[PDB]
């Protein structure tokens, strides 16, 4: 990366906001995944959208790759600079604007995390529900198409993103649904917002997201329920969904995951396949939901439900399951699967995944959003054991292909990044791949928008 180019970057954002130091680049060369990569050639912190546009235009016209960087909590290598280039850390743009409580909407810049937003919203009676376990950038969550434990009731990022401000690869500024617009539905033209949700930084740089807010629940009840088997817990889940109980959260942990969370969070749940449950409503609706849900879990051998402060500990332990799993083997890294299947096929593939983890030498914990037909196998890898990393990636791809055989998808929320590009080709086929690539090419003709990811 030439000195003239670095000085041009500094002329846009200011000398303090450009770094070519090795340690700073290495800190921005990875996410929470096991993926490695060479670091970016520079890290740049634009201070406003005009600067984002000018940095993008400078890189694009000079043939320098651009890697958008939020909070670096992704798990598929999205920020790994496989082709070098400029890592654009967007988190100094950290303002909440256009809070429209009467319309249930708000606009956030990339430095705003969900934590920050919901702190800003207490006493409003509103909240933002999509809850990845990590303290992630909300714009990064829009970029990855994130979901979380609340999605079964309150939707994913795709359901809750109403508008996006995007700096396109050559610097142009796009408001996907129109500048300042927010509304419940539209048929006006082609929906551009949905194209950029889940684009992972390969189609442009999200510099603000317009989010749907939700009313806080009247009352909340959380519980855990222990089961004799994985089959029993997942059958209960499928039957709760088929009975149309509007559960707020329904999270599965196998016995391995439960034990790991116990050890990492000082929970003391019985070590067993377990559902973490949460219910929202009035006292009347809560009592109705509880007895219909307890009736189903009892059918499948579930324990009597183990009912402010304790639920916060419950869901904090769940949100930290990724780290609880890593703590089972200190020094290891992790790779998560993320298949999502038609719900009636979820018992088969979870039970099969449990059996396959047992029959293998790998350490795996099972957790996730089974209300969506989605789950994670968190597989531990020794960073220096090349045999084990080979066997983990083979395990992940076999699981992904089993989900595709069942009519499902290889990723419910994490994205493709570096890890699932072959699975994506199988999932959507040659015409799906070419169509996605044609969309990538019209927005990023020179292929400099986070190269090597997704496609
Ligand atoms: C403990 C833990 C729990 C997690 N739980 C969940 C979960 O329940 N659900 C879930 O969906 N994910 C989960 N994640 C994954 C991760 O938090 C999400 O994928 C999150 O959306 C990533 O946001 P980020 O800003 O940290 O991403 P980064 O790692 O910074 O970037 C991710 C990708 O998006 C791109 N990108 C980032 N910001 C922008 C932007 N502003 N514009 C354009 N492209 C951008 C990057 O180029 C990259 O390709 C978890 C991660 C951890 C560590
Ligand atoms: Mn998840």
């Amino acid at each position: 990366l030439s000195q003239d180019f670095v000085e041009a970057l500094k002329a846009v954002v200011g000398s303090p906001h450009v770094s070519t130091a090795s340690a700073v680049r290495e800190q921005h060369g990875h996410d929470e995944s096991m993926h490695r990569c060479q670091p970016p050639d520079a890290v740049v912190w634009p201070q406003n959208v005009d600067q984002v546009s000018r940095v993008a235009s400078l890189c694009y016209n000079q043939g320098v790759p651009i890697i958008p960087f939020g909070t670096g909590t992704g798990v598929e290598g999205g920020v790994c600079a496989v082709q070098g280039g400029v890592c654009i850390n967007l988190t100094h743009m950290d303002q909440i604007t256009e809070l429209n409580t009467e319309d249930f909407s708000v606009v956030v810049e990339p430095g705003v995390t969900r934590k920050a937003l919901n702190t800003h919203l207490r006493d409003s009676g509103l909240w933002f529900p999509v809850d990845p376990g990590a303290d992630a950038s909300l714009c990064g969550m829009a970029a990855t198409g994130a979901s979380g434990t609340n999605a079964v009731r309150y939707g994913t990022m795709r359901d809750n993103v109403i508008n996006l401000e995007v700096v396109l690869p050559d610097g142009r500024l796009l408001h996907t649904a129109g500048r300042g617009r927010h509304y419940r539905k539209s048929a006006a033209g082609y929906n551009l917002t949905g194209l950029f949700v889940g684009s992972e930084g390969t189609l442009g740089i999200i510099t603000s997201t317009t989010l749907r807010l939700h009313p806080a629940p009247e009352a909340t009840v959380a519980a855990t329920c222990a089961f004799p088997s994985v089959q029993a817990a997942v059958d209960s889940t499928v039957q709760i969904l088929q009975a149309a109980v509007p559960v707020a959260r329904i999270e599965f942990l196998d016995d391995v995951m439960m034990d790991a969370c116990n050890r990492h969070s000082k929970l003391n749940c019985p070590v067993a396949p377990t559902l973490f449950l949460e219910f929202h409503g009035s006292q009347q609706t809560l009592a109705e939901q509880l007895q219909r849900t307890e009736a189903i879990t009892q059918d499948n051998g579930g324990s009597h439900f183990s009912w402010a402060e304790k639920r916060n500990e419950l869901w904090a332990a769940r949100h930290n399951a990724w780290y609880a799993a890593l703590a089972l083997s200190p020094g290891s890294k992790a790779y998560s699967t993320d298949v999502c299947v038609p719900i009636s096929r979820l018992p088969e593939i979870l039970v099969e995944t449990k059996e396959e983890i047992k029959a293998s030498k790998l350490t795996g914990a099972i957790v996730g959003h089974v209300g969506d037909g989605n789950f994670h196998c968190i597989l531990l890898v020794d960073p220096d054991d090349a045999e084990e990393q080979r066997r983990v990636k083979a395990f992940a791809e076999n699981l992904g292909r089993r989900a595709l055989a069942l009519g499902g998808t290889c990723t419910g929320e994490h994205g493709i990044g570096l890890g699932k590009r072959q699975l994506l080709q199988e999932e959507v086929g040659p015409v799906g791949v070419e169509t996605m690539r044609q969309l990538k090419n019209t927005l990023d003709p020179r292929g400099l928008m986070n190269p090597g990811k997704v496609l």
